[PDB]
């Protein structure tokens, strides 16, 4: 299982689009996109499923799943497409993966760094966040100290009103559009 991958263009006209860009835009309308891809990778992507049809019947009425933004440099990108954001990835809170509700907080050239061109990247991604409680600066915490090998499946800034998710695990998260633009 090699989680080989191929990019495609989203064409203006595809509904798809639209929910993207807007989603993009509630924070970053300043920005101006030169274009959305899909990334497709079916290895990547089943094991995103799998993970998922396990997290639904474990957490009952729970949304396990929201779309959240992470900005990446250039170099990275063919990185994310063939792993997603498992393990072995050097792009206060913990030492998994950081997510942002806000694409606004991503669009900082500390994430989205520009390349030569000028070019920021920043995805837009199914994250499975599950349960999740606050957390602080390598694994979640325990949910039940009487039973402490369940674990929350996420980590917030604040749980009532978040603005970032953290994710520990891996096939946690598919890295679906990658959002291309400039200043
Ligand atoms: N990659 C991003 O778009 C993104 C979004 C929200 C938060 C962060 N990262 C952090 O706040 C901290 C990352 C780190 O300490 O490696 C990145």
């Amino acid at each position: 299982k090699q989680q080989n991958f191929c990019v495609v263009e989203l064409l203006p006209s595809d509904p798809e689009y639209n929910t993207v860009a807007s989603k993009f835009n509630q924070t970053c309308s300043h920005f101006r996109i030169e274009k959305i891809e899909r990334i497709q990778n079916p290895d990547l992507w089943n094991s995103y499923q799998a993970k998922k049809k396990t997290m639904d019947a474990k957490n009952g009425q729970t949304m396990n799943e929201k779309q959240l933004f992470h900005g990446t440099d250039a170099g990275s990108v063919p990185h994310v497409n063939r792993n997603g954001f498992n393990r072995s990835y050097a792009g206060a809170y913990g030492k998994g993966t950081y997510f942002a509700v806000n694409a606004n907080y991503s669009a900082n050239d500390t994430y989205s760094r520009p390349d030569a061109n000028g070019r920021k990247h920043v995805y837009y991604v199914r994250v499975l966040t599950g349960i999740y409680t606050h957390g602080n600066h390598i694994v979640p915490p325990s949910k039940n100290p009487q039973n402490p090998t369940d674990l929350y499946d996420t980590v917030t800034d604040n749980v009532h009103h978040p603005s970032l998710f953290v994710a520990f695990y891996d096939y946690q998260a598919y890295p679906e559009y990658l959002i291309t633009f400039r200043k």
